[PDB]
């Protein structure tokens, strides 16, 4: 069956579209050790989101399943007699699914501590991990979008995929030649709004555009939305994450009874407070659960915040410098060889990430036989699977073939670079797989990792659902 498997792949390599690009392509029976298929296995090419299948594994290694994160309210003493208190702190301490809600909650229990005036002013603290929050190489462009959202220790998860550091905008049409009407979500009140949209004539073409000029916290729009066109909604970052949970805490701690007399801004524990009073308090899920909305979706903000935190509990240093060691150190320690390795960011975001399909293939075999294996693969989007929790980015590739419900594997693609890496369980063994594409001019070579991941699955033992 070897050869008739070796053959496949080689011939669904010869696709025009990997013209001009370099392949990795890596294939091994787990159960044996049977190096089933490799190609440029060892050449060093960028992973764009593969890159979490390392930031993942380290997280585990580091921080363990069992790991939660917290945020804190407190004050330098408990409430006096008419219920006020000076400064008052909001402390997130990496919580990568901190909400809105959360926040409520925590503003309740202020109220409930016996707080109602704060006759200070309120800190958003985020010192917990450094006020870097972009990585060097990370391009301009990019960052009014959500998969580039500022890093920070201390920001609001949007949604139940928890998209941190961005506020949803909605643009709803008025009548033809009037200002369409624009809301910044939970940025309002924060993010400066520049409407020029205006709503064009019933059936006219859509020209919206939604956009935050670089190194502004300004949320701009411009063109033109049809009269009859569906109101529009659009993920977008802001300037300073901590800053906006300190907005929303504000909103918050209002809305339960609690008056906030003094100004809102970012600052620090003053340390010079021996016996600072916790009023409210958060524990997020468990990091097993978390990282099934960071795998499944390949959320970008989560991979660089576990990196901080990685950091902070190896070194005391929330920061990508000591966290990207520790994932290197994790890594060896899980006996992977970090050689052809090169570490710049989580996320995989970054151009300046370096991988091999051997070195992802390794992983994926240790990582396939540590306590937190069954965890970890269960984080990975399965080919075919319409519910998004399970199908992830995969939801909608491979379904009906012998690879729905069996491929398990991260996916990752930006311009001239596409990887899919991961697992093929079945009765003729448990395949590992590695496919990282660079070079390539079009669109990504999607539908070339698709045939060689339904190849691998009918290999595995697989038939493809009638
Ligand atoms: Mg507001
Ligand atoms: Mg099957």
């Amino acid at each position: 069956r070897l050869t008739e498997l070796r053959e496949d792949i080689d011939a669904i390599l010869e696709d025009p579209a990997l013209e001009g690009a370099v392949s990795g392509v890596v294939v091994v029976d787990t159960a044996t050790g049977e190096e089933l298929y490799s190609r440029d296995g060892g050449e060093q090419l960028l992973p764009a989101s593969n890159m979490k299948l390392f930031t993942a594994a380290a997280a585990l290694e580091v921080l363990g399943a069992d790991h939660s994160f917290g945020t804190e309210v407190a004050a330098e003493s408990a409430p006096g007699r008419r219920g006020e208190v000076q400064d008052l702190y909001l402390v997130g301490r990496g919580d990568p699914t901190l909400s809105a809600e959360d926040l409520d909650a925590m503003a309740a229990e202020v109220a409930a501590s016996g707080v109602r005036t704060v006759r200070g002013d309120l800190y958003a603290d985020d010192t917990w991990f450094d006020s870097e929050r972009l990585v060097d190489d990370w391009w301009p462009e990019d960052e009014p979008y959500a998969y580039s959202a500022q890093i920070s220790a201390l920001t609001v998860a949007h949604g139940e995929r928890f998209d941190t550091g961005v506020t949803e905008v909605s643009v709803t049409p008025a009548a033809e030649g009037e200002p369409a009407d624009v809301d910044l979500g939970a940025a309002e009140g924060y993010a400066e709004l520049d409407n020029r949209a205006v709503t064009g004539a019933a059936g006219s073409a859509n020209t919206l555009v939604i956009d935050r000029p670089v190194g502004t916290n300004t949320i701009a729009v411009t063109g033109s939305l049809p009269a009859d066109a569906a109101p529009v909604t659009a993920l977008r970052t802001v300037d300073e994450p901590a800053a906006l949970a300190g907005h929303l805490f504000e909103e918050a701690l209002e809305s339960n009874g609690v008056t906030v007399k003094g100004d809102v801004g970012l600052g620090g524990v003053p340390a010079d407070w021996q016996d600072a009073e916790v009023l409210a308090d958060h524990t997020s899920a468990e990091l097993s659960e978390i990282l099934v909305p960071f795998m499944k979706f390949s959320n970008n903000g989560h991979a660089e915040m576990l990196v901080k935190s990685i950091g902070q509990e190896t070194a005391g240093a929330g920061t990508w410098d000591a966290g990207l060691v520790g994932v290197e150190e994790a890594l060896s320690g899980l006996g992977v060889d970090t050689a052809g390795l090169v570490l710049n960011d989580g996320s995989g975001l970054s151009r300046g990430n370096l991988v091999t399909a051997d070195t992802v293939v390794d992983l994926l075999g240790q990582a396939g036989s540590a306590p937190w294996a069954q965890t970890w693969s269960a984080s990975l989007p399965v080919a075919g699977e319409s519910d998004p929790f399970v199908g992830g980015t995969l939801a909608n590739r491979m379904r009906g073939t012998a690879a729905e419900g069996v491929v398990e594997a991260k996916t990752g693609t930006m311009s001239g670079v596409s990887a899919l890496s991961g697992y093929v369980p079945g009765p003729e063994g448990e395949l590992a797989f590695s496919i990282v594409n660079n070079g390539h001019s079009g669109p990504a070579p999607l539908a070339v990792q698709d045939a060689i991941a339904v190849r691998l699955a009918e290999y595995a033992g697989h038939q493809a659902p009638e």
